[PDB]
């Protein structure tokens, strides 16, 4: 149950697989990160998400991806999944659904991008 | 993961407590279902969300409640639950999550009312 007067946050997070196979060669990295990262930046301040891009193929520089990856370091695990954005807010129950809300629908113009 | 070109639905609910605590007198549920269930007719129809009230006290109707109750009807076994709205949504995930947002703080207008 939610207990509206809890001090507990809700947490939500989703991983939205960047759709490589429908769009073989749009630049989705570049596009959302944007000149210097401020795309995500921007994208972030807007919406109150925590928003990354993780996954292979997510640093843009398949040699320093694989010598993160070969190094076993658990920070860089991510870097075997596929491509992806992952969204992650917390707040009380009521806020938590409405950034996760937003930040779905701002991360789907970049996703779905002849929509 | 989500993929955005899945024909799977997501489905969110939340079951959200009526605080009686923290207001032991006040009759929510006489409030929330409204005049002949008007009120919660409408709040659906205006979130597109599926809203129940459930628990016991639901049916404001003590005798009916233990009626059905000790029948063994496994469609009144919330009738033992603590009273709460049941908040159920469906759709494509930014869909589902803008719905559930939207449920979420219109309910919580009927939940924290002198908010």
């Amino acid at each position: 149950y939610l207990d509206l007067f809890s001090h507990k946050n809700m947490k939500l997070k989703e991983r939205v697989l960047i759709p490589v196979k429908q769009y073989p060669k749009f630049n989705f990295v570049g596009k959302i990160l944007g000149p210097q990262g401020n795309t995500i930046k921007r994208l972030q301040e807007e919406t109150g998400a925590k928003i990354s891009v993780l996954g292979k193929g997510s640093m843009r520089d398949k040699a320093k991806e694989e010598e993160l990856r070969k190094g076993g370091d658990p920070k860089y695990a991510h870097l075997n999944m596929d491509l992806h954005v992952f969204i992650e807010v917390f707040g009380p129950p009521c806020e938590a659904y409405a950034l996760m809300a937003h930040a779905m629908e701002e991360v789907k113009k970049f996703l779905v991008p002849d929509m």
